[PDB]
């Protein structure tokens, strides 16, 4: 019957204060007289109550589904105090628990490498960017690229990829301009993942 | 209880050489016990073919039923535009799990491919990487190798494909090798394939160079 499903904030919310990240809590496998649970947490055991709770989202196929936020101090979770969600329903016999922090590790510093492009895409009118990320864990991390002070969207970037070193890497791409590029500019590769110097790491290297 | 049925295609490595034969292959799932077991009464879009091996029911974990329906097939007939089929006749419910699987449809497109040399970053490294980059193609069926002076490269890694602009599609790949090695002029070779690929396969291949 009732299974439960929670989840921790995104990379890219844990690693800048201008948004709190969210340790979220989930709940599907509801019916109707199967009364609303309550969000109780368990910081490590410290019964914290921040808890942005909402309401119980009904679902199509007939499921009282039901959600609540608990956000957290970005340094909690940088050494990751052990969290736990806990169910307050009549239904399932008793509650359901599930603690969660940061997978441990001694993490590594990234490898971030700037590539410019090669000559089958210089002689094409529109070419594309390359800033490697190698070596680093965990792969909780984000990327943003930027053209000379303000920044961009037209880029992409590959979720994580295993490698044999227990460490993670990926990519991402740029589609500038033949007008951009050789018309005298460079353009940055900005790199979020926790264990750095400030995190934030950017790379850049323009025509030479 | 609710008895399922799905259906399965094959790898986009195993219909780009002919000595790998496409696994086409449709699974039964969560049967019930007494049933009799079933038929696979195939097609392709109208052709009850019969050259799909059957293995006796499967059971599962939690105490279920499962089976399994495979097809040997053809480079060609996958490759064009044609629309194969399965079909389970069981006492299981009245059903004939009626499914259909065609080829990935759409343009195909011109997947542009390179090799990146490690940056002067990188270089005082004891190992070190190099990039294959794989963009604007569509379907997302591309497969993707790296060698060295002929010699089979298999210690390289692999970034699986993503999404676009264009609506097509890219992927990177990286390796490790010995930057000493390296630096003793070994040229080395990104080397794809995917569908509407010139023969249908392209490489390029460099050094330091
Ligand atoms: C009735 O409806 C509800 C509501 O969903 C509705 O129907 C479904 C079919 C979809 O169409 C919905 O869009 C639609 O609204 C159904 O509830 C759904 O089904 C089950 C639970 O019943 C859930 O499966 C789990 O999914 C989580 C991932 O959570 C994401 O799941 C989907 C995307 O992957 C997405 O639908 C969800 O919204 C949710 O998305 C996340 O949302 C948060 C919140 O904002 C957001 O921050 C995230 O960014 C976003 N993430 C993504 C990726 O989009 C998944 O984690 C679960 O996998 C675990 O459990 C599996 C078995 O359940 C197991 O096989 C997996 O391997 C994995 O196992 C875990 O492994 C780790 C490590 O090994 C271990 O620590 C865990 O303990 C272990 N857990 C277990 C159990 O083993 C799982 O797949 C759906 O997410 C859920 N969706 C929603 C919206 O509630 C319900 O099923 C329907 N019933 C029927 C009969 O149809
Ligand atoms: C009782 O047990 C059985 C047996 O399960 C087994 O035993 C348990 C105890 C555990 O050990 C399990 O780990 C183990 O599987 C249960 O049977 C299962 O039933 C579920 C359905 O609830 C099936 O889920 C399907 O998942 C496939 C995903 O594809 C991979 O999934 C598995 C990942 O490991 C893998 O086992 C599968 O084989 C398959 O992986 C590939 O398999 C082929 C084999 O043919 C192999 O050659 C490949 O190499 C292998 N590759 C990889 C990478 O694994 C998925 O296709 C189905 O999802 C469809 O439907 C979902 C909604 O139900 C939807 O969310 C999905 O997106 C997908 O939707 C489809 O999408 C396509 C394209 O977008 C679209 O065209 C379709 O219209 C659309 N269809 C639908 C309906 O949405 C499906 O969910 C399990 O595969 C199956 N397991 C086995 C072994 O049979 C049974 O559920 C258990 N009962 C209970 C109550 O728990």
């Amino acid at each position: 019957g009732p299974s439960v499903f929670l989840f921790p904030p995104k990379p890219k919310d844990t690693l800048m204060i201008s948004r709190t990240p969210e340790v979220t809590c989930v709940v599907v496998d509801v019916s109707q007289e199967d009364p609303e649970v309550q969000f109780n947490w368990y910081v490590d055991g410290a019964e914290v109550h921040h808890a942005q709770t909402k309401p119980r989202e009904r679902q199509f196929n007939s499921t009282y589904r039901v959600v609540s936020v608990l956000t957290v101090t970005h340094q909690d979770w940088l050494n990751g105090k052990e969290y736990t969600c806990k169910v307050s329903n009549k239904g399932l016999p008793a509650p359901i628990e599930k603690t969660i922090s940061k997978a441990k590790g001694q993490p590594r510093e990234p490898q971030v490498y700037i590539l410019p492009p090669p000559q089958e895409e210089l002689t094409k009118n529109q070419v594309s960017l390359t800033c490697l990320v190698t070596g680093f864990y965990p792969s909780d991390i984000a990327v943003e690229w930027e053209s000379n002070g303000q920044p961009e969207n037209t880029y992409k970037t590959t979720p994580p990829v295993l490698d044999s070193d227990g460490s993670y890497f990926l990519y991402s791409k740029l589609t500038v301009d033949k007008s951009r590029w050789q018309q005298g500019n460079t353009f940055s590769c900005s790199v979020m993942h926790e264990a750095l110097h400030n995190h934030y790491t950017q790379k850049s290297l323009s025509v030479s």
